[PDB]
């Protein structure tokens, strides 16, 4: 069997560097040819307690794009619910408000695979998997990239799983760009320096726009176009969106605009993710 | 090389007598044959930012009958911003808004993936107004030479008002505008109906008329409800082609003994809102439709 | 079949013989599912009130048959009216609305399609799934001594599957329970008249070796000492302190496996509904 076969993905940090490497794969595969019939048969729960219209959306897609069937709630003992639906149910897609609610769900859900689609406010695997998937794609790998992350690094949920999994890769450069009361927190620089990773701290974008191969927008640092020139050719901008005012509108016709496409890509990641846990072959 | 197809479907003054009767064929085509696989392994999303339960459960019907998947919704970022990432998932976009526009929403993307409007903030509905049109040409055989009445509210309700429109693209049709004063089919309708000479009269009760029509389109205050309800009294002296239309829902304007006559026909005419809709995503998906 | 385009208003209204054809065909669907059999069905699920266990469980169901589904999850225009709109869409209907008698209203105005009815106010299918799960595990619903434990008074769960039950023969009823919470005179009555033997207790140990089945609706591990091998503890859920955590170990537990035969009763029922044969 695949190693995630039957697995529980809740953290990010549950996955070896081989598998995260087998997902991207997986995920690259899928996108470059479908397998529309890859989950006939299977119903997958899709169990948002706590309603995020633009991750169930994905998911949803993901599943019927593998032909399988969804039952959910887009919207709100654990336990027993869990020990119920997972006597009907092949997998289960879970979002819920609390920290931890997705491993409680696990602890009882027997040989049914949990899918954590977001537990609380910062543990969100597919965020990070699509993440890493889309800087894979755009540059053809995971090392040896110059990488700036601009705004909130401080509760920048998002942020601090993808800077710990690109940490795992080789010769990666971090441009932190944030105010001083937002700034990257110690422990993730802490950590950066034991790994003799390469990071720097800038007051803005504008001085180091010519180094970067991606430019990650968190949720003045605002970036409009003007900012891009002198841009690399491979540059692409990430955001994990929704954006309001940190990205500028002129920026989306821009050849480095690449947040619609890197959400587009979390239907690649999901299907990866679910097509591993469900298939002891693949 | 259906002229609908990859296009966006935004308002129905949008499109030509040719297309509107294209439409209709291919529903009247898919009410006797259906084609349960047409859009097989289509991903559609419906995107509903109000609760519209009954246009709702038609379209995502709509879509299962051919074959395809729904994901949606059923009830900040821009509007712009949210089709932009849901146009990279799905292959077709039913969208209802109750504030934002259709057609500036649309403006902006391309109709690879198209937009099908179920209702926006202009108060644009295509969809209900290619139903009501399929409903009158499937009763009526035909939509040149039909007397139609439009009662109630003449001022307000956008869906009158582009039926009005579209049954003015074709030939002999005959309005009776029956409403009050205060909501009378605006001049911007009757001086269009004037320059294409089409008939119209003004009538200020039902009963002078129901002997000549073929439908009766009753739209969806005290005075108002009082004396333009429809009883099936009112129906005596009828055609017996005629057909009782309403958009839904009705609460005061039918009673409920309209509803065992022979003139009924508001429960499929909603009915038929299933085949008007599939045909509309099977022309904007395919570009051949045999 | 008889079934075919029947509404399904009430389980009690299906006499043996019915019963024992939707739980031939459930246990035929467990055994050899059919994932194609209502493919290009489209089955409305109208849960005009929310009840995510048994809505997930019949639109699980539904899939599970190869059919789609449409609906909504909760939620003025006469239901009539709604029903007379819906039931131009869809192949059938499966309603849970809050007002007494609902679904007998929709299927006065839903012409040929099928009603279900998964609960209308006081509410259930729960009792096929009840009798699905008897039969499986004792081989039979007939001669089967059962005990019912808790509120007997308002648990219109007991009372539905007392009188399902009530239908078979030599079939033993244990009712367990306090004295305020006792089984309503016109259940006896109906069992008395019957001749269909009944006792009542006031403990559920001292019986338990004579049961085939337990129901429950204040039971521990140690209190099934001297169960019988073929015994199975049922308990319809949501559970909170009737039934402690240490009986899900024991060997006679089967309220999730009872739970998890949902899916094959109420494809049964559909099944049926929609195909002749």
């Amino acid at each position: 069997a695949n190693p995630l076969y039957h697995k529980h993905i809740i953290s990010i940090n549950d996955l070896s560097r081989d598998e995260l490497e087998l997902v991207l794969r997986t995920a690259a595969s899928l996108k470059k040819t479908p397998q529309p019939e890859l989950l006939k048969h299977k119903v997958i729960a899709s169990c948002f307690f706590e309603a995020s219209t633009r991750t169930r959306l994905s998911f949803e897609t993901s599943i019927h794009r593998l032909g399988a069937s969804v039952v959910g709630f887009s919207d709100s003992t654990l336990a027993d619910t869990m020990s119920v639906i997972s006597t009907y149910v092949d997998a289960i897609v879970m979002r819920h408000p609390q920290e931890g609610a997705s491993r409680l769900a696990a602890q009882f859900s027997g040989n049914v695979p949990i899918v954590n689609a977001g537990d609380g406010a910062n543990q969100h695997p597919t965020q990070t998997l699509l993440d890493l998937f889309t800087i894979q794609e755009t540059q053809g790998r995971l090392d040896n990239i110059n990488i700036a992350m601009v705004g909130d690094l401080k509760y920048g949920r998002t942020v601090h799983s993808l800077t710990q999994a690109l940490a795992k890769f080789n010769g990666n450069h971090f441009f932190f760009i944030a105010p001083d009361a937002l700034a990257m927190p110690a422990y993730i620089l802490q950590m950066l320096e034991e790994k003799e990773i390469e990071y720097s701290l800038h007051e803005s974008l504008e001085e180091v726009v010519p180094e970067l191969d991606i430019l990650y927008m968190t949720r003045q640092f605002i970036l409009r176009s003007s900012d891009l020139t002198g841009a690399r050719d491979n540059l692409k901008v990430l955001h994990p969106l929704p954006r309001i005012d940190e990205i500028t509108t002129d920026v989306d016709k821009t050849p480095y605009a690449y947040y619609f496409q890197q959400a587009g890509n979390g239907i690649f990641a999901r299907q990866a993710l679910l097509a591993l846990v469900l298939n002891a072959e693949l």
